[PDB]
């Protein structure tokens, strides 16, 4: 089960939780462990890929400004 938290950015509450993000991280991490079995056979590797890397053009557009907005922000507050 994910935690509802109020800020969406890493807050000090996020934070602190991100410990019990591990615990209900493991309850479905078995179903892949499983599972990397699974996609073993298949050669779905090459496919999934190119899959996420088609929807990534167009959500990781965003993230990829966003990401680097703050990153950028630390290069003046540093340097």
């Amino acid at each position: 089960t994910q935690q509802p938290q109020q800020d969406e950015m890493p807050s000090p509450t996020f934070l602190t939780q991100v410990k019990e993000s591990l615990s209900s991280y493991w309850e479905s991490a078995k179903t892949a462990a499983q599972n990397l079995y699974e996609k073993t056979y298949l050669p779905a590797v090459d496919e999934k890929l190119r899959d996420l890397y088609s929807k990534s053009t167009a959500a990781m557009s965003t993230y990829t400004g966003i990401f680097t907005d703050q990153v950028l922000s630390v290069l003046k507050g540093e340097e």
